[PDB]
C-alpha cells in the first residue's frame, strides 16, 4: 500500500510543509447555470466560468465613443473640431475658464461622478485593449475596492504583490481627485523624480480622455506638472524632505514606498503634514522590500497605532491568472508553480504574496 487511499496525488511547491496554502481545484464547489459549468475560487469565494473562452465571453467591451458634434450627448461630447475652446490648439485638452451653459441633467451627472468613484471610473475611464483598442475600462474586484478606500480614508497604505495593474487604479484616483475637487495641491513622491513623472503622465492621460463636462479647464500642462482651472494641481517630485516643507499639499502620494533609499527622514517630515489642521490625505502604495522603514509603517497600520487605513492584494487578484495553458479554470495552480519554478518560493513569497523577507 502506497500513500492513503484517499489522498490527492498532485502536490504544489507553496505547500512545502503541512500547511496548506493553495488548494488543489479538483476539491472545490462546482455548478451548472446559465448554459456553463462553474467553479468556485478559494481566493474570494466567487464562482467563475471553467473555460476561459466563457471568462473572456462574460466581460463587456465597450469603446470609448467619439463623439465631436453632439453636445445634447455631453457625456462622450468632446469639442475638438472647434479649436477655440481648446488648449494650445491641442484636440483633447479644453481650454480655462470659459463660460459654459449646463442643463440639470449634467450637473447631476456630474455630481454623480464626484460622489462615486468607481461609476466614474467605468463610465469615462480606459485601458488599451490589444486587439480591441482603447476601450472602457472594467475593474478588477481589487482595484474596485482599493479605489473606495483610498476616496473614503483620509490616509491609506496599500501592501501589493507586483504587476497587478495597480497603476491604473492610481491614475484613476488621482484624476478623479483633482477634477472633483477645487484648490487641491497633490505631490506625487519617489524615488526618482523620473518615477513620479510617469505617474503624473498616467494620471494626464485619463483627464485627456475625459468629455468636456468632466474635464476641467487647463491652466498648466508641464511633464513635470499640472494645474487645472479649479484651482487644482499634481506636481512630480523625488522623495525628500525638502520637497514635503516645500509645498502645502492637500494630498501627497508615494509610490514604491519600500525601495526609497533613506525614507526614513521623509517620513519624519511627513508627520507634520499629516498632523496639520488641513487634513492633508496620504496614499502609499508598495511591494515588500523585507524589515526596512515600510514593515513598520504597514505594522503599525495593521495593529491599528497609527491613522492608515491598511489594504492589501497579491497575485490571485489577476484573475486571468487563474486558468491555466489549456484555457481551464484551475485556482491558479499552474501559474503558481510555473512563477516559483522560474524563480524561486523566496523570491514568489516577497513578490507575489507580499510577504516581508524580514521573517517574523
Ligand atoms: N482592470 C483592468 N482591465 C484590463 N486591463 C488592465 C486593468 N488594469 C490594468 N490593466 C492593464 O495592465 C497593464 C499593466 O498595468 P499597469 O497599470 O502598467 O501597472 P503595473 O505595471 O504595475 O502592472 C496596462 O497596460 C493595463 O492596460
Amino acid at each position: 500500500m502506497e500513500q492513503p487511499i484517499n489522498v490527492l496525488n498532485d502536490f504544489h511547491p507553496l505547500n512545502e510543509a503541512g500547511k496548506i496554502l493553495i488548494k488543489h481545484p479538483s476539491l472545490a464547489e462546482r455548478k451548472d447555470e446559465d448554459g456553463i459549468h462553474w467553479i468556485k475560487s478559494q481566493w474570494d469565494g466567487k464562482w467563475y466560468p471553467e473555460k476561459f473562452s466563457d471568462y473572456l465571453r462574460l466581460h463587456k467591451i465597450v469603446k470609448i465613443p467619439n463623439n465631436s458634434d453632439k453636445p445634447e450627448l455631453f457625456q462622450t461630447y468632446k469639442d475638438k473640431n472647434n479649436k477655440r475652446s481648446r488648449y494650445m490648439g491641442l484636440p483633447n485638452l479644453k481650454r480655462a475658464n470659459i463660460k459654459t451653459q449646463w442643463t440639470r441633467e449634467m450637473v447631476e451627472e456630474w455630481k454623480k461622478c464626484r460622489d462615486d468613484i468607481v461609476y466614474f471610473a467605468e463610465t469615462y475611464c480606459a485601458i488599451t485593449h490589444i486587439d480591441y483598442g482603447v476601450i472602457k475600462v472594467q475593474l478588477r474586484d481589487y482595484q474596485r475596492d482599493m479605489l473606495k478606500i483610498m476616496s473614503s480614508k483620509r490616509m491609506t497604505v496599500c501592501n501589493l504583490s507586483r504587476q497587478l495593474g495597480k497603476t491604473t487604479v492610481v491614475a484613476i484616483f488621482l484624476a478623479h481627485f483633482v477634477c472633483f475637487n477645487k484648490d487641491k495641491a497633490v505631490g506625487i513622491l519617489a524615488h526618482k523624480g523620473s518615477m513620479s513623472a510617469e505617474v503624473l503622465d498616467r494620471t494626464k492621460q485619463a483627464i485627456e480622455l475625459l468629455p468636456d463636462f468632466l474635464q476641467p479647464g487647463i491652466v498648466e500642462w508641464n511633464k513635470g506638472s499640472i494645474e487645472l482651472d479649479n484651482g487644482s494641481s499634481i506636481g512630480a517630485y523625488a522623495s525628500s524632505p525638502d520637497a514635503v516643507r516645500g509645498n502645502s499639499f492637500a494630498m501627497i502620494y508615494i509610490e514604491d514606498c519600500a525601495f526609497i533609499p533613506n525614507f526614513h527622514d521623509s517620513w519624519l517630515a511627513i508627520q507634520p503634514v499629516i498632523s496639520s489642521g488641513r487634513r492633508s490625505k496620504i496614499i502609499i502604495t508598495t511591494t515588500p522590500n523585507g524589515l526596512n522603514h515600510f514593515y513598520d509603517i504597514w505594522t503599525a497600520a495593521v495593529e491599528g497605532k497609527s491613522g492608515f487605513e491598511p489594504y492589501t492584494a497579491i497575485w490571485n487578484s489577476v484573475k486571468e491568472r487563474l486558468y491555466n495553458d489549456e484555457d481551464i479554470f484551475d485556482d491558479g495552480w499552474q501559474w503558481s508553480i510555473q512563477t516559483i519554478n522560474g524563480s524561486s518560493l523566496a523570491q514568489f513569497r516577497q513578490e507575489h504574496t507580499a510577504a516581508f523577507e524580514g521573517t517574523s
